[PDB]
């Protein structure tokens, strides 16, 4: 049995703009949902600007990108995933002409990656929609936001047609059902049906993402535009059929989104979920054909852990087989890693064997799924450089191969230090997985 990955396997790492860039008020950039969520997406927003918001400065990737990308190339990154800040291109979100200072920055960022022959993997919207679209239109429950996103998608497609070939429309559309403010820009007014508004926004997100696939293929002929779901691999606690159906239903909570994005239609099991609840979804004629004629090219997904219904490296092999068996389309692991507390030794090093073990075991199981015949484009671990966490807007939960001197209260020199996992991953990419 081979120990090497497929040739051309896209090794690398993944971040999001609002989690590393900083410079939140530079170059005319508008306020995003992250800019008013100083305690993470999992906690209520706050527009007072009275508390410390680590997203405002991040790790200053906006100013330190040349050194950080040089560190990604030192590990031999074949690909690098990040997001284009929607607010940098459209501060309020509904402008007719884009912001030239925002587009020029991503010219410099994408040029820097291509200096080291690193493939950019660009998420178009990643938990950072303009706050102006929330106050003006009410978020993704308004059909006008589709036009703003399509305009935004078309703008970045034409601007980077020669530089970016791998795109993802939305990062985890399902987030609209768990954090409606970040997922779809929603707040529930008096008497407003909550489930209706969320699934109404999910439909607009579905249609807007399909329009971006159509626009992306038209503007960039060789582009591969993919979806992004957070894998919810769930095992039944007991062999009782009620728990087997429970695990199946929890897995369907995410497969519904990849069903619409990859297969092109609302699956049948959603007709009764909408009926047995009070959920009615206003739908325009021709939306069904837009969803079906512009399915995504690949299925990007994240994986961190298994779940039960009543740390797991083998579960990522189950997830890869389950997704590929259902859709028969190329997959892409776009987020995976271990968040943990780092300790800087007296000599300045970081001995993160705990993070090496997680990544090594999960990649050994990824190689097994490839041996099972799964079509996998690449693997970008989450936050190759320490970033501000999405859930709580913190630094203590570190994912990186590179340590950033910044703590939860914003203190620190912001210097970068190679962890022990930095050199371990450098050898993994060098041997194409043979050193695992």
């Amino acid at each position: 049995q081979t120990k090497k990955f497929p040739e051309g396997f896209l090794w690398g790492g993944a971040v999001a703009a609002n989690q590393v860039e900083g410079a939140y008020n530079v170059g005319g950039k508008g306020l995003s949902t992250a800019d008013v969520s100083p305690n993470g997406v999992m906690y209520p927003f706050d527009e007072s600007m009275e508390s410390l918001n680590l997203y405002h400065e991040g790790i200053d990737f906006y100013h330190r990108y040349k050194e950080d990308i040089a560190l990604f190339a030192e590990m031999g990154f074949k690909a690098f995933r990040t997001s284009i800040a929607w607010t940098r291109i459209f501060p309020n979100g509904d402008e007719t002409e884009p912001n030239e200072e925002g587009l020029e920055f991503y010219d410099r960022l994408f040029d820097e990656l291509l200096k080291y022959n690193i493939e950019p993997v660009v998420t178009i919207s990643h938990y950072e929609m303009p706050l102006g679209l929330i106050k003006k239109y009410g978020g993704w429950k308004n059909r006008k936001v589709i036009d703003c996103y399509e305009h935004y998608a078309k703008t970045v497609f034409t601007r980077y047609k020669e530089k970016v070939k791998y795109w993802m429309t939305f990062n985890e559309i399902n987030m609209v059902l768990h954090a409606p403010f970040t997922g779809g820009g929603l707040v529930f007014e008096e008497g407003e049906n909550k489930l209706n508004a969320m699934y109404q926004a999910a439909h607009h997100l579905f249609v807007a993402s399909a329009l971006a696939v159509k626009a992306g293929h038209d503007i960039i002929p060789d582009a591969k535009i993919g979806c992004m779901i957070a894998a919810t691999t769930t095992y039944p606690m007991t062999p009782k059929p009620e728990d087997v159906l429970a695990a199946m239903e929890n897995e369907r909570r995410t497969l519904f989104f990849s069903d619409v994005q990859a297969r092109g239609a609302y699956p049948g099991y959603m007709k009764r979920f909408f009926k047995e609840n009070g959920i009615t979804i206003e739908m325009a004629e021709g939306d069904e054909d837009i969803l079906k004629e512009n399915t995504v090219d690949y299925i990007g997904f994240s994986y961190y852990m298994s779940m039960v219904a009543s740390i797991d490296p083998k579960g990522i092999r189950i997830t890869l087989n389950t997704l590929y068996d259902r859709y028969q389309k190329p997959l892409f692991i776009v987020e995976n890693g271990l968040g943990a507390v780092d300790v800087v030794e007296e000599d300045g090093s970081i001995q993160d064997d705990y993070r090496i073990n997680y990544l090594r075991d999960h990649l050994k199981e990824v190689r097994e799924a490839i041996a099972d015949g799964v079509d996998l484009i690449g693997y970008t671990s989450w936050g190759p450089i320490d970033l501000v966490s999405a859930s709580t807007a913190e630094m203590k939960k570190r994912y990186g191969y590179i340590y950033v001197d910044r703590d939860n209260e914003g203190k620190g020199t912001l210097s970068r230090t190679r962890k022990k996992s930095f050199y371990w991953y450098k050898k993994v990419i060098e041997t194409n997985g043979e050193s695992l």
